[PDB]
This record gives structure tokens, C-alpha cells and sequence, in this order.
């Protein structure tokens, strides 16, 4: 933690993106997939559904952010640096915008899994979900 000050963001380069919750970045050399914290994009995979409303599009905008971004930093939580697959999970930051909220504030996202103590980011991105359903985006739609 030495001076940091809290939460670290480092770099990264981005590779190529899946969905709205996960991309894979160069985190230090080195490539890999990331999970968004406190987050959930209607699924686009697995056959154990199918599109949910919001899915494809939900989609249709962490891919650009991230390739319209000249870079990109992540944030690891507090918590596990990644879960049970090899994804770490991290606010992904895109020239300051927090994909996970901008995503969220969106009405693209849900909040999901917040973690103890991998979600020192809660009620940043609730406010936002509020704003998002107040009006009535996309989902809350
Ligand atoms: C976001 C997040 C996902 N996960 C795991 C739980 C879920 O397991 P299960 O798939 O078996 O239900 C899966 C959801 O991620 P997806 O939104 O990619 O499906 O990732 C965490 O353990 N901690 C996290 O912060
Ligand atoms: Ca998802």
C-alpha cells in the first residue's frame, strides 16, 4: 500500500472485448481476461438462456469506450484479485470514465456481487443505478 493512497490503477493495453462485463488486457505483460466488480451485463453467451433484452447492445458499448480509448488503467479492489476462471475483477478504468458505472449508469447494468471487502466502489456505482431507473433506461426501461 506504501504511499498509493488506497486502490492502485495501473495501465494496461486493450486486446479485445467480449461483452459489456469482460475484455482481455495486458495487464504487465502478459495477456489475460478481466471481470467487472460489482457488475452484470445481460448475458450474451451460453446457451443456458439466450440474448437478454439489453445483451447485445449492453455490449455494443464497453467494446468502442475501450477501442475509442487511446488507454485504459485497472483497479484492483481489496479483495480477490480475480475469481474461479482466471478473470480478475477491477473497475477497469477508461480515460477516468469507471466502465462498470459509466455501463450502469447506463441502464446496460446491474449491480451484482459486491463482495466483502472486494466493493470499494458500492454506492458509487447504487447512486448511479438509481439515476438510471428513476428515469427508466434501457432495462429499468
Ligand atoms: C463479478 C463476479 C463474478 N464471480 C463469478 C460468480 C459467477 O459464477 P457462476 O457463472 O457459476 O454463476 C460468475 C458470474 O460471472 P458472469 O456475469 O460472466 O457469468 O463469476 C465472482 O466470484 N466474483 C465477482 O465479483
Ligand atoms: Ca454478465
Amino acid at each position: 500500500a506504501t504511499s498509493t493512497k488506497k486502490l492502485h490503477k495501473e495501465p494496461a493495453t486493450l486486446i479485445k472485448a467480449i461483452d459489456g462485463d469482460t475484455v482481455k488486457l495486458m495487464y504487465k505483460g502478459q495477456p489475460m481476461t478481466f471481470r467487472l466488480l460489482l457488475v452484470d451485463t445481460p448475458e450474451t453467451k451460453h446457451p443456458k438462456k439466450g440474448v437478454e433484452k439489453y445483451g447485445p447492445e449492453a455490449s455494443a458499448f464497453t467494446k468502442k469506450m475501450v477501442e475509442n480509448a487511446k488507454k485504459i488503467e485497472v483497479e484492483f479492489n481489496k479483495g480477490q484479485r480475480t475469481d474461479k476462471y482466471g478473470r480478475g475483477l477491477a473497475y477497469i478504468y477508461a480515460d477516468g470514465k469507471m466502465v462498470n458505472e459509466a455501463l450502469v449508469r447506463q441502464g446496460l447494468a446491474k449491480v451484482a456481487y459486491v463482495y466483502k471487502p472486494n466493493n470499494t466502489h458500492e454506492q458509487h456505482l447504487r447512486k448511479s443505478e438509481a439515476q438510471a431507473k428513476k428515469e427508466k433506461l434501457n432495462i429499468w426501461s
